[PDB]
């Protein structure tokens, strides 16, 4: 391994963070309730750039990065994006990296948060932004892939 990257999932409840998690670390979905994934955190390799790295993933001070997610059809879980970052200036290294995560964009019938203002968003805080499909697994690893990314860039 060329690097051991700490990755920690924040978000209201019902967004999806567990559905992502299980997704991007076992290939598996149900739409029944996750009360809990079962195991204090979840392992997996990928390769990039070259470098292959380990990543550890929790559903604040020892991440490297901190994934922010919120739900396209809830408005509710978008505003409180606001609160989840404060915590992560409060709980958590100084410059740790931040990714903003609207997931269930398959939902587009039900979707209200605008993708041009929640990318807006994210912008306006320096953050990358990607929308998500923890159902259909569309763009979870381009997420996690980002997040290495963004870590990487640090150091
Ligand atoms: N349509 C759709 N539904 C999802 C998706 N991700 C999660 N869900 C549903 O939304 C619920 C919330 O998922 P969960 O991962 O437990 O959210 P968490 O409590 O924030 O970790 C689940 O019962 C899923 O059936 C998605 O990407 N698309
Ligand atoms: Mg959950």
């Amino acid at each position: 391994y060329d690097y051991l990257f700490k990755l920690l999932l924040i978000g209201d409840s019902g967004v999806g963070k567990s559905c992502l998690l299980l997704r991007f670390a076992d290939d598996t979905y149900t739409e029944s309730y996750i009360s809990t994934i079962g195991v204090d955190f979840k392992i997996r390799t990928i390769e990039l750039d070259g470098k292959t790295i380990k990543l550890q993933i929790w559903d604040y001070r020892g991440a490297h990065g901190i994934i922010v997610v919120y739900d396209v059809t809830d408005q509710e879980s978008f505003n409180n994006v606001k609160q989840w970052l404060q915590e992560i200036d409060r709980y958590a290294s100084e410059n740790v990296n931040k990714l903003l995560v609207g997931n269930k964009c398959d939902l587009t019938t039900k979707k209200v948060v605008d993708y041009t203002t929640a990318k807006e968003f994210a912008d306006s805080l320096g953050i990358p932004f990607l929308e998500t499909s923890a159902k259909n697994a569309t763009n979870v690893e381009q997420s996690f892939m980002t997040m290495a990314a963004e870590i990487k860039k640090r150091m």
